[PDB]
């Protein structure tokens, strides 16, 4: 309000990511998540300072994209319509992903009323993607098959 | 936006249900929850395709109602103002229930701007009810009394 | 809608608090949380009955403030920009805190359309504060250092 809603959602997302992090059992995913938590403070500042302070960089976005590609290689084909769940590790990541998608919606809504750097929405979008991959990888490493609709 | 918000909330709800499912210890509740997760994909399609694709059926609604009646028989009298919590199993179901109630609110809001089949809101309403019953049953089976306000 | 959104958020918050309560390992925090869950029913009635029924008292607000001061003494200096997480106990409290902050936003929005007692927003604000302190105390007692951005 106008960006207070976005800021609040970033905060909520960060808390959900912290929860997923505590449950994660792998260093690569844990490192991704901790990096993201720090990136979210930058995203918040970018949005709040109208881009006058620290800003979301293309490098930050590229890291998420690179990790997504790497994990897609580990998973292989991804059948559409994955039922979210399986393990608590994956479940927590799917909940975090849902909040990240809500963040995307809030950014889009706020952008129509206030100026927001394009990298903010782009980062949020890539974050939703990496969290989905984290969820799939977690189940795979725990020997839990995905259920499809 | 107009239904993007509803779709996003369905997604969030599905993730919370998946979490509650992983924590559940009984086949009847687990089966209800998995059925619901699949029903939510149908609900999403109904809303997105304006009812042109798959739609929420009265049969789907009736199943939830039948299960609610069955569980009400197991619980007996339900004193109003149950403090949500007790066990992690029940706590997760109460969180899922809160999101389902949010889904109801989002459907009502969207229905004033776009056409949405009546079965969509009805299903969402019954879902909020069954999740409440799941929470009560879970505590009962775990020997945890409910706390009342 | 106008206060239906506030009521729904209070419900969601109560469910998140119940989750954090189940995970808590200390009587002081557990007692605070249970008191809050009961206070939330009062907050809901205050909002719904337009202040005609039970209302949020200054005493209820004072209790939260007193507990916050007490816990600040246990923590000592609080470096700004705490990354939410560390333990599942703290993570759940940070998630609850995010929902409480959302409640604050919803109350502010609703107050511009309907009359709401000032104690309602004040209580919500203090609740967000105490949950943050609960999260810090939980990690401290579990020998988990906070991570700072």
């Amino acid at each position: 309000s106008p960006v207070v809603e976005v800021q609040g959602t970033i905060d909520e997302l960060n808390s959900f990511i912290g929860y997923a992090l505590v449950l994660s059992r792998w260093d690569d995913i844990r490192n991704d998540l901790f990096r993201i938590q720090n990136d979210l403070f930058v995203l918040g500042e970018d949005v709040s300072t109208g881009g006058k302070g620290r800003t979301v960089t293309r490098e930050m976005i590229d890291y998420l994209e690179a990790r997504v590609k790497e994990m897609k290689a580990e998973i292989g084909k991804i059948e559409l319509f994955v039922v979210p769940g399986g393990s608590v590790e994956s479940a927590s990541l799917h909940m975090a992903r849902a909040v990240s998608r809500r963040l995307e919606r809030r950014i889009v809504a706020a952008s129509k009323l206030t100026e927001i750097n394009k990298n903010v929405l782009i980062y949020a979008n890539r974050l939703s993607s990496i969290l989905f991959m984290h969820a799939l990888i977690s189940n795979k490493r725990l020997n839990i098959p995905e259920k499809i609709w």
